[PDB]
């Protein structure tokens, strides 16, 4: 909408306080002008109808439990926008600075987010297995880059390519989360997961075999269940790139860390120049030795790391 730049504060989903950027003509509207071509949030109304209806407050004060998911799925794509103009210099997930679209209070009791094509949705959760999922910045993160991904390689939603689609997404959601730098960890959705049960997270990137998900190629799930197994394969990619950022020795395979932001710049490379839509393991492997080869060159450090932590995961 057309209105002058505001600043709102509310509290997020954790009941923390942060500022955010609004837009007033006769309300105040989760419409931030400062990134892009803006970044928008809509209300679902515990219904199923995208986008539903643009934020609308009466005060610019964001207290309410009510409120609470939007401050956060709104501050939160503030945030992995920054990220991916200051790191890797895109400018929004179609790198012409498309305007960034998020629904909060999609459906009831609704444990799941997603990109729908067009823009990101949040469920609430049922308060069992999720809280409001925007509550987790790795989450926002993770959505955002499927959008990003859908841009860019393409890759197919399901097998091999679809596995690497969710890995890339849960890198991108880690080092957006270590990028804000508050609890950062290398879990993924542990402060909207399972509110009664503390310590634990939906997936594992540093091991993913403690909530059984794979992390060697032989583990590997090859059924039809979850697209053939998208975000359980995902974890031989996270794994991979989990030693790569940090070291480790892997089923007697060491791997010499080279840093998150070594890993960021050699996935970005990997997703914008040379993954496609039907790449697989092996290909993914190629292309980060490629990406870390026109970094770093062919006998640095980074291509041998690269290297070392996909044959830790077997894949060849
Ligand atoms: C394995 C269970 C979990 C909840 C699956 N979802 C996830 O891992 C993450 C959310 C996490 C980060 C909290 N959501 P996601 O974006 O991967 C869900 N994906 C999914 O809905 O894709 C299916 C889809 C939807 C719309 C258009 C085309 C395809
Ligand atoms: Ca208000
Ligand atoms: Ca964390
Ligand atoms: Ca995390
Ligand atoms: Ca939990
Ligand atoms: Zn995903």
């Amino acid at each position: 909408i057309t209105g002058t730049s505001t600043v709102g504060v509310g509290r997020g989903v954790l009941g923390d306080q942060k500022n955010i950027n609004t837009t007033y003509s006769t309300y105040y509207y989760l419409q931030d002008n400062t990134r892009g071509n803006g970044i928008f949030t809509y209300d679902a109304k515990y219904r199923t109808t995208l986008p539903g209806s643009l934020w609308a407050d009466a005060d610019n004060q964001f207290f309410a439990s009510y409120d609470a998911p939007a401050v956060d799925a709104h501050y939160y794509a503030g945030v992995t926008y920054d990220y991916y103009k200051n790191v890797h210099n895109r400018l929004s997930y179609d790198g012409n600075n498309a305007a960034i679209r998020s629904s909060v209070h999609y459906s009831q009791g609704y444990n799941n987010a997603f990109w729908n094509g067009s823009q990101m949705v949040y469920g609430d959760g049922d308060g069992q297995t999720f809280i409001p999922l925007s509550g987790g910045i790795d989450v926002v993160a993770h959505e955002l880059t499927h959008a990003v991904t859908d841009y860019t390689a393409g890759l197919i939603y399901q097998n091999e390519s679809g596995a690497i689609n969710e890995a890339i997404s849960d890198i991108f959601g880690t080092l957006v989360e270590f990028y804000a730098n508050k609890n950062p960890d290398w879990e993924i959705g542990e402060d909207v997961y399972t509110p009664g049960i503390s310590g634990d997270s939906l997936r594992s990137m540093s091991d993913p075999a403690k909530y059984g998900d794979p992390d060697h190629y032989s583990k590997r799930y090859t059924g039809t269940q979850d697209n053939g197994g998208v975000h359980i394969n995902s974890g031989i990619i996270n794994k991979a790139a989990y030693l790569i950022s940090q070291g480790g020795t892997h089923y007697g395979v060491s791997v010499v860390g080279i840093g998150r932001d070594k890993l960021g710049k050699i996935f970005y490379r990997a997703l914008t120049q040379y993954l496609t839509p039907t790449s697989n393991f092996s290909q993914l492997r190629a292309a980060a030795v490629q990406s870390a080869t026109d970094l770093y060159g062919s006998t640095s450090q980074e291509v041998a790391s690269v290297k070392q932590a996909f044959d830790a995961v077997g894949v060849k």
